[PDB]
């Protein structure tokens, strides 16, 4: 049913069941528009200076995720991709890059949505 509805998930480490050290870098839940038979995932991502790339499977491929805000202020900014079924894991890709600490590295997670927690 079109319209906008909040949806938990989590960032698991790839291939596994593991919490992923990214999910501490997002906020669930995310909001899911509904609209016209399409699923569409807006997802906060913090410390957004250090995550420099993201991410996800569509079409056999991986595509960047549209940034549909940013809040330079609060280092945080909103990406947007679509989702087909919600209750199977969403192949992503995330590169991080922290000058200061040395710390360059990308990775592959998965995306697992609950619709049914709150
Ligand atoms: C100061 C900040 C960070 C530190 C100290 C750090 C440290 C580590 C370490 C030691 C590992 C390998 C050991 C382990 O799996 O725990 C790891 C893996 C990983 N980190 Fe980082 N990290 C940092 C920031 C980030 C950020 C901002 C992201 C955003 C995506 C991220 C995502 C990942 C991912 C996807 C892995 C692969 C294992 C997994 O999925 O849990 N990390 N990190
Ligand atoms: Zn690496």
């Amino acid at each position: 049913k079109d319209g906008q509805y909040d949806i938990a998930f989590k960032v698991l480490k790839d291939k596994t069941e593991e919490i992923s050290m990214m999910n501490q870098y997002v906020v669930s839940p995310a909001r899911l528009t509904v609209k016209d038979g399409k699923k569409y995932i807006a997802m906060t991502l913090k410390n957004s200076e250090w995550i420099t790339k993201f991410q996800t499977e569509k079409n056999g491929g991986f595509a960047d995720a549209k940034v549909v805000s940013e809040d330079k202020a609060a280092n945080t900014r909103v990406v947007e991709f679509e989702a087909n079924d919600l209750f199977a894991k969403l192949n992503a890709k995330v590169k991080v890059d922290i000058d200061s600490m040395n710390y360059h590295h990308f990775y592959d997670v998965q995306i697992q949505f609950d619709p049914t927690k709150i």
